[PDB]
């Protein structure tokens, strides 16, 4: 690395977060999860800790057979699943490519094509009498119900989807049975984990555990993060659709990460430390610096070409120094996102530890998967904040994890009386 520009470093250093800071954030998250878990304070609690009814014991034994529907980009998978016995997950499936016609009509006309494919599948395997439960993997539930009803020839119960943190936990559990935490760092950020039943005051029972959906994005309503906010965070918060809300997520989520960078670049520019104090009209446009650009700038192999090309797309003609500064502005934001995020997962893992540590954590999300070194910085920060825990991280990815998600969602549904 070259000797950095001092003036720039003083501005980017404002993003730094010390251990003592993250422990502050951690402890504040912890008290907020306590408020969420308890009957008495749950309604005013901003971190809701939603019981998911996904228990540590297999329930809904009378659901052995079901249909799993993995809805993807340009196609979908229909999959028949039979659960037996550890659970014996038997599957057969079919890939269906969505025609361009079906893609480009309306959402209702789309799900009629999906329903049509389901009919063919059931005919192919002689199951059009069986009235199977159907889960979704990746209001489409509503659309499929209406599209099946519209057909009338076969009957089918489309169950409620699980939260994406829960699906991540369940599909990662398939491959590593030590997984008891699900986490998403994409557009938004959330976490779920297996809580002790005695702590889940909203569902009575002492025995076993239940997944709890933290919905921790809402953390910060009472100013729990105020001392750690910066002018740019405040600006993002004011221009957003929901000012004063989702403050924790605003620091971390992919939804705003690009906008934060853009604002940092404008500060630098206005300080005459970047682009000779001259921004483009694109750069002065809200939303122009896409979050994908951040990962791209931080992927640059050292030759400045991915950075140059991105900045050129915004109507800038950057010097080599300008490209270095952008990289460092991107890293500041990323690394701060990773810190803030690690403080949340640390509060969860330390809370789980008190009740008892080798533990696996399932993770998903574009930021965690695709941002060059978010995961690395994130891992190291959590491990630091969680002494006496050994944390294995895995990413969700033959379609049997998805089948296990759909089995749980259907069995949950049976258990709750539909
Ligand atoms: C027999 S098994 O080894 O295949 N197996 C997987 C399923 N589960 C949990 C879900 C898991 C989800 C991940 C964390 C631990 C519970 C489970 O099925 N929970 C349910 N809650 C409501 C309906 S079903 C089990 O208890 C054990
Ligand atoms: O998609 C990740 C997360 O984004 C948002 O925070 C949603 O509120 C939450 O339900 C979801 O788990």
């Amino acid at each position: 690395k070259p000797m950095p520009l001092t003036l720039v470093e003083q501005i980017l250093a404002e993003f730094q977060l010390q251990e003592e800071d993250l422990k502050k954030v951690m402890r504040r998250m912890q008290k907020e999860m306590d408020r969420g878990l308890r009957l008495e304070t749950h309604e005013e609690a901003s971190v809701k800790m939603l019981p998911t009814y996904v228990r540590s014991t297999p329930e809904g034994s009378e659901v052995g057979d079901f249909l799993s529907l993995d809805l993807g980009g340009t196609n979908f998978r229909v999959m028949l699943v039979k659960v037996g016995e550890q659970w014996s997950v038997k599957t057969k499936h079919q890939m269906y490519s969505i025609p361009e016609d079906a893609m480009t009509g309306t959402a209702e006309m789309l799900f009629d094509y999906i329903s049509e494919c389901i009919s063919d599948f059931l005919d192919k395997h002689q199951m059009k009498h069986k009235k199977l439960p159907l889960g979704f993997t990746f209001n489409v539930v509503g659309l499929l119900r209406d599209a099946i009803k519209r057909r009338g020839d076969f009957e089918m119960d489309v169950v409620a989807m699980v939260n994406d943190t829960v699906a991540t936990m369940i599909s990662c559990y398939y491959e590593d049975h030590q997984c008891e935490v699900g986490m998403i760092v994409g557009t938004g950020c959330n976490a779920c984990y297996m809580e002790e039943m005695q702590n889940v005051e909203l569902v009575e029972g002492d025995e076993g555990r239940m997944c709890v959906n933290t919905e921790w994005g809402a953390f910060g309503d009472s100013g729990e993060l105020d001392e750690f906010l910066l002018e740019y965070d405040r600006l993002v918060d004011e221009s957003s659709a929901n000012p004063g809300q989702q403050l924790y997520e605003k620091l971390i989520g992919g939804k705003y990460m690009g906008e934060l960078v853009r604002l940092v670049l404008l500060r630098l520019v206005d300080e005459n430390l970047l682009f000779h104090g001259e921004a483009s009209e694109q750069l002065r446009t809200r939303g122009a610096f896409e979050t994908r650009f951040v990962s791209q700038v931080e992927s640059d192999t050292g030759d400045r070409k991915q950075i140059y090309n991105i900045l050129s797309t915004l109507g800038l003609r950057p010097s080599t120094t300008d490209c270095d500064i952008v990289r460092r502005a991107c890293e500041s934001v990323s690394t701060r996102a990773a810190h803030m995020c690690s403080a949340g997962l640390a509060g969860v893992i330390n809370r789980m530890r008190e009740s008892r540590m080798r533990i696996t954590v399932g993770v998903d999300g574009s930021v965690y998967k695709l941002h060059p070194s978010f995961k690395e910085r994130f891992h190291a920060s959590v491990r630091r904040l969680t002494p006496s825990c050994e944390i294995t991280f895995i990413e969700s990815e033959s379609g049997r994890g998805a089948a296990l998600v759909s089995a749980v969602a259907c069995k949950k549904a049976c258990m709750l009386g539909q």
